[PDB]
């Protein structure tokens, strides 16, 4: 998260550290926990991949303060998913827990946008994760950060777009501040967009994709694009 702050523990009790092994675990995502044995990530972090787990009540990474954890059994990601097609079309996979996750301590379930939830455009919402504070920085954020900003249309979110990255859709919803110092970095990818400014919200996103240049792979004066909870709800729940 790029122009963030700490979180407080139990702040976001579904925010999961999606972790990938190689030579050893790297926290490659964000995700989402829905129930005991099932999590919400974005399609592009678990597509050609395997060796998953997920990190439940965790705050700081290097600490190995994680409270629950799970070993990921299976992964499906949504069936018209085009990684490199315009906008990422439908960036989203629900996983399969080994373990079960309790609600319990600084961990719950996150309750999701309805199907029939409306756009939420000019809203404040919240980014969490662990992703990069900077663009230009080598690795990803040791506290788990979180970000207050505003949700916008989609005319919206292409207008603030580079001109040739017009690509936002209404199976998006996107955040973007008007001072252009906020937004997601990778890292975050996968993780909850919250609604609202504080409290209790709907998990109404998930970290799809951003805008970067050759020095900074992630720029808060452009917006950060999420997958609408609310256009994939019914599928999230049937997979």
């Amino acid at each position: 998260i790029v122009g963030g702050q700490d979180a407080t523990r139990g702040m976001f009790p579904y925010q999961l550290s999606l972790q990938h092994m190689g030579a050893g675990w790297y926290h490659t995502c964000g995700a989402i926990l829905l129930a005991a044995n099932k999590a919400l990530t974005a399609a592009h972090c678990t597509e050609g991949r395997e060796g998953f787990r997920v990190l439940a009540g965790a705050h700081v990474l290097p600490a190995n303060d994680q409270e629950q954890e799970s070993d990921v059994a299976s992964v499906t990601e949504h069936p018209e998913f085009d990684r490199f097609g315009p906008g990422i079309p439908n960036d989203v996979a629900t996983m399969a827990l080994a373990t079960a996750i309790n609600a319990a301590g600084n961990v719950g379930y996150a309750t999701l946008a309805a199907a029939n939830a409306p756009d939420y455009a000019g809203d404040q919402a919240r980014l969490s994760g662990w992703g990069k504070l900077h663009g230009a920085d080598d690795g990803i954020a040791d506290t788990l950060q979180y970000v207050v900003t505003t949700v916008r249309s989609t005319a919206d979110c292409n207008a603030r777009m580079p001109e040739h990255i017009q690509n936002v859709m209404d199976q998006h919803i996107c955040v973007h501040s008007d001072t252009g110092t906020t937004g997601s970095c990778q890292g975050d990818s996968g993780g909850p967009m919250t609604h609202g400014a504080s409290g209790s919200g709907n998990v109404i996103g998930v970290t799809s994709w951003g805008i970067g240049n050759p020095v900074e792979s992630c720029l808060p004066d452009f917006p950060s694009v999420y997958a609408r909870v609310s256009y994939f709800r019914a599928w999230i729940d049937a997979n």
